[PDB]
């Protein structure tokens, strides 16, 4: 028996929704959920999406607590819809998919994922739930997710980290890594090669390599010497060139970070969602350089480094495509006598 | 198993709350509850009241939905909550009350009205409910309706008339007078003689007497003849002078009932409530005659005659103190050589 | 270049989007579209639906300003969404169906319905449309309406009315009897035989036959003497009981419409839709009649006589399936030594 | 001591504001204003303007409540702002202009309208209200009304309709016919001859002449004999073609009186705005003719008589600028071989 | 005269509502309070709580901005209403108490706590304002702190910390620890033993002890030897297991606070208000161990020690029962073979 007042009773004493029998009294007033606690109202839930207020908080209260696919890897996919849960999306405050299935009955589009007019959609499923690796099976579109080979099928081995309830991290007491399998018309389809951003934070940057190691720790001149990266534009496209109005390049991520501890900057996210590319107008604190869409993304320096040093020099300007997290991310590539000029995820 | 969807359920399967089982998808979206019925959403309740939305809809399903007092009477015995029901204030779109008893797990104060915290309050009892005559006898403050005698209770007899589902009228099919009591401090109260008001509406109002059929019909003149009115100004108080730019008098709803057969005028409601008398500001369409506060009482005419005939008209000036809806209605009387120059309900 | 200010600009000057260039500066607050005219705001339309208030705005925009079928008959024939227009129910201030195919960006599932995602969708095709005849021949799902003949396809004749901006009318300088068709799972499906409900109002009904006339100006007993009525019923079924506290019967539109004239009564539209039997919370002003819900429908009398008569007498209770407005009404029919006692549409 | 609860302690015991010491409770939520009068919240104000709430509410309690000019007049005579007043717009319920001379602390712009920032602007001023007459003759801009002669002042005679609380009417007991006068950048303007409209509503419609109690029973036919209105199409422009899907002509308000009175019809105001002519899309509820756009003024039938007769016949199209209510506004007139086609407020 | 535009202006000049005459232009747009500053709007208070926006910015306004109790000890010793102030709940962004006394017209259930309908409510009482340790002598119920000793009456000392603008601190310039006392239906109690949580940040955290101080510089091993605390559990307890899907113990704030300084964690307060024992809904960053439900609370290290070491070890499971903040905290502890297994906050 579905109930506003049941489900608030499952935050209040199971910080989820859990199944538990149980009510507690709500009162809704604008976009904000308060449940009544010896005589004053405590709030429970602002709405931050553009589904009704209820609706958001039952979505809310009912999503998934285990660690799962980073929504950016999910949209890249094409998943359209989950199979009995919800992926809540925490850089939306939103949830990741319009739709359910057998999750709430204001949203849910059937019970079960084997209904027809699921057959169309592309449909999550996570083999760490008894039956969904039987149900992609019988999927005519669909992403599975599993922990562990399965007998008939060739993996793609996942990004290391997911997302557990907001925190994108790499698992020691949960397993994060997950074998992806996708299926589109009924056929398991073959999924390409690809490299995956590492999703770190510009505050909490850690290195992951000793290449990372050696950009954060050595000056500019020293480091581009040792890693023999004279020609590629390191200075520009990494490091950062903040002498004149417009900032010039910054398009890695650890490049913000190392200039993050010397003197800090305004990220705006203006277009604030998961994307494997990031788009942020950035101003300069210290010197006032500034640029409108600075695109940046978080590749090990390592895999960033291999791309650029396996591009042709000799052209004044092309698009580059390459892989990353399951999609095609075009970069614009401008070279002058051999060198290259800038590199960066084209503005597209 | 209290819940937002089992009230939605109600209404849409019985018209109002009746205590079944069930639940429908509903959707908040500001001060509106909706409900899916085939995939569209349909309005169930537009929240007109302070409270939120979701607690006056369960209070508007929940409303007495058998005929009860007019809040006006309820409101003028100082009534302050309702024993195990909701009256609907159908004027206000709103419920009577502040608080309940037994009703809603949000405005509860108490579950049944013989709990301490119900002591002070005057608690509204309906004796036509199994065991809430025993309550009333039992509770420091309360207010009681019967249809019939209370052994030991000296009963009052109310008006004719009460509101069923914001229909007020004179039953047939059900019994609309009742017998009122009431207790102030554990001490139950001779209630007073009274008028009451006939809560008639301006646009469909009926006569309810031999003078009330000659009011709507006889000229002005021959009217004040033939019910030996000279000298009491019914020219001003009832009729109404629309010559000067201050509308004149014009405090008895006949009064206005005659006036609008003949030419329109409009009646801003500015305290939209129920009470025994109304304040008006009305303005003349034919003559542009208007008045800020004109306060108008539904009195049958009758009795209108019997109050005004029973005064000393020889002081100037005087408060005239009369009974009416229980609650004591304070007029004005201006007097010069003794006839009556005017009177009118006083301005507070 | 589709925009909010270019609506706008068509409802200004056309009435309706109209496809016209143009632009007029536009504010919205909360749930209302303004525009600037000579330094003030005047309001252009205020959300009553559930969707962004500025997109519920371009889809009243864009409503189908032609004679078109009322919602009942498209829900009762599973539409679920219309072809490159929009039928606006103008019952519930809202877009008739959730979705759109080349209307809106934020509505639209699809700019035409060939694409796929529109297959399992009943589609509404107009085929005074040039070229919708040939996408419903195509479409898996589909409910085509013409003014003539397709051919090869079986026609279903219509109701004589249809809706012209939200006014129900039997056409004279337009056309509003069409023919209907219905395509299941790519395969045509007979449209069954049925009854259409007349759609009048109960303030300004008109008799459709010599039987309605009649039945509105003779007495109940003369009325029932002369179409031979004796033994079905109709002093409870269509006259109406208000003698007990429960009102007895009174389910057809004509009986309302016959009390109307004599005395008012109170009508909650409880659930407020378009829909082939409507229930009503109804309370009679002159006697305190009520019932909380009233099942009212707004046959021919003609027709209603022919369905009643039509009935097997010989059983205490059985369920009468009737097909009207193309869905099968369930009726209750209570029968007693060979006579009816009640009939009507029965409540699920 | 201006404030929120002593504005509403005037609405409450004075029905506007009237300068009056007091206060009472007040809660304000979304757009309404509420009021505690014992124990329960009774609504005083909704906000149905593009102002904050409370400052709304302020200016409505101070709106004028003496007869003034409809906001049309205002209008054509480019009032932007009134001294020491409000003129509140009862078709909008919305203030007629943006900001306020020493009216509210929220919308002022000015106290007085001697301050320079009021020059630019062409403030009304009321001749009944001390000074006001010198304060347009030092006025920059301005629009005078007065009930009699300014010394020096040519006048002119306005409408004999004004706005007494939103009810336009003929003054009887309060004079509604007023001079007026307009200064342009320092110096008094020629007010043009003109035209008044009569401001009648399509319910309440009644005759002013005899040539218009003519037109309402006259049959068509002999209206057009006496009246000698061959050749005029008055039976396109007036009495309005219902034959076509597109509703012919029916342009001048008494032909929808005479219409409303046999069948009724829709008309969307979506424009809903005082104007000289308004703009209807309207749909006839007996044929189903309709029209987008029809533009519709309440000319009395006299003078539009006049208007039409005085127009040279012998071209194919022409514009006919017509001055009324001291706007100039223009007419399409259609001729083909010296009689009319159609005449008709021209679509801007 | 208490007026919105008062409050605002005693805001603006103040910081508080300081009873300082004066008005300031206000503006009420949703739930937010705008004040004119130099022709534009400047926020002077976002309403977050369920009263209507200017009632809850009076409150606010009125607060107590001397040290006053943590809302937690207020609720636990069971007070409904303080005596002519408003305690402000900054952990909620509203008034601690429903009503009020003497403060707030829309508020107030009477101006002095003396009247009757404050007998059975238990009124918070301030011994630093003049007159108040008298009303709580004639006061049925209430509680009373007091800086210093009352004569005739035995104190309970409470906690050293005391709540100043919403900042939790142990007084310097000002005194924070109170006497309380606290009478029921006219008798004196004698208030309990308790301990008091210590009411410290994450982030900010200080030891107050010298086994504090060890548990945070200490390792693990170590710190247990020391205080002789081996087979109680503390690596569960206080340290925290983070080897398992489910984080293990982590009940004690000194334990979060000793592992926020190595690696970060999300805390999500999903019943955010003030209260004894808090429940996190915690995710570590650096493993991906995580808890729906992790009640936490923040004792003093020693005093947990001697809670834990003053129980019975030779049951399986049962309740604890310590008194903390006044009120009965229900622990669960768990044993085997005479050791803990583990011992936490009960989340009943
Ligand atoms: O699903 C799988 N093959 C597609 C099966 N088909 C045939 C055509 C329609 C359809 O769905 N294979 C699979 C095997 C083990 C584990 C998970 C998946
Ligand atoms: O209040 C006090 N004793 C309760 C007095 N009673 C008797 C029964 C009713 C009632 O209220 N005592 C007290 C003394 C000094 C300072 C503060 C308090």
């Amino acid at each position: 028996a579905m109930s506003l007042e049941n489900v608030a009773f499952n935050v209040v004493n199971k910080g989820h929704f859990d199944g538990q029998q149980g009510e507690v009294p709500v009162s809704i007033i604008n976009n904000t959920v308060y449940t009544k606690v010896d005589g004053v109202d405590v709030e429970l839930f602002e709405n931050k999406t553009t589904l009704p207020v209820n609706v958001a908080f039952e979505l809310w209260a009912k999503r998934n607590i285990k660690p799962v696919p980073e929504v950016k890897i999910l949209n890249n996919l094409g998943v359209d819809i989950a199979a009995n849960t919800v992926i809540w999306d925490y850089k939306r405050d939103a949830p990741a998919h319009i739709s359910t299935i057998g999750v709430c009955s204001m949203t849910d589009i059937a019970k079960k994922p084997t209904e027809t007019i699921c057959a169309p959609l592309t449909v999550f499923f996570d083999g760490r739930v008894d039956g969904q690796v039987d149900l992609f099976r019988n999927a005519r579109n669909g992403v599975l997710i599993t922990e562990g080979s399965v007998k008939g099928l060739q993996p793609s081995v996942g990004p290391k980290q997911a997302s557990l309830n907001g925190v994108t991290l790499i698992g020691e007491a949960v397993k994060t890594q997950f074998n992806y399998y996708k299926k589109v018309d009924g056929v398991v389809q073959q999924l390409p090669e690809t490299y995956f951003t590492q999703s770190r934070n510009l505050q909490e940057f850690k290195p992951r390599s000793q290449m990372e190691i050696d950009f954060l720790e050595l000056a500019m001149d020293e480091f581009i010497e040792r890693y023999k990266l004279e020609g590629y534009a390191f200075e520009h496209i990494v490091y950062g060139d903040f002498s004149h109005s417009q900032l010039g390049g910054l398009h890695l991520l650890i490049g913000l970070a190392k200039r993050f501890k010397e003197s800090p900057f305004e990220l705006e996210d203006f277009i604030p969602m998961d994307s494997t590319v990031k788009n942020y107008f950035i101003t300069d604190a210290q010197t006032g350089s500034s640029k409108c869409v600075c695109s940046v993304i978080d590749l090990l320096l390592d895999d960033f480094v291999e791309i650029i040093k396996s591009q042709d020099l000799s052209v004044v300007s092309k698009v580059v495509k390459v892989t990353i997290d399951y999609t095609e991310i075009s970069f614009m590539l401008w070279c002058k006598d051999g060198h290259v000029e800038t590199f960066y995820p084209k503005l597209q």
